[PDB]
């Protein structure tokens, strides 16, 4: 929902990493699975974020199910994993369902 763009393959998330990096601005990326009781909890959060920061922060959500080779890639092991991408590269993460955390990383990186 909200601002947030759904990763549906490695190929769409090879060119959303790529837009960021040629747009100068960061990415930040939800690890999710529907059945992992926290991830419920923080995605509405995630979501009103999504629209918060919008035009500055680029908001991704890839569920481990639809994706499992991206989830492979990026190291995950505990959802929900955020992780902040930069110039294409991993720059930040942060492991679990704060709220207070959650806002804290989108606002890091949001003032560049």
């Amino acid at each position: 929902g909200g601002s947030v763009i759904v990763i549906d393959s490695k190929a769409a998330w090879d060119a959303q990493l790529a837009k960021g990096k040629e747009e100068h601005k960061p990415i930040v990326v939800d690890f999710t699975a529907t059945w992992c009781g926290p991830c419920k909890m923080i995605a509405p959060l995630f979501e009103t974020l999504s629209n918060d920061y919008a035009g500055k922060v680029i908001f991704l959500k890839v569920d481990v199910d639809a994706v499992a080779a991206v989830a492979e890639a990026a190291g995950i092991t505990a959802m929900p994993t955020f992780h902040v991408y930069k110039d294409g590269v991993k720059a930040d993460d942060l492991v679990g369902a704060s709220q207070d955390k959650l806002k804290a990383l989108v606002a890091k990186h949001a003032a560049a």
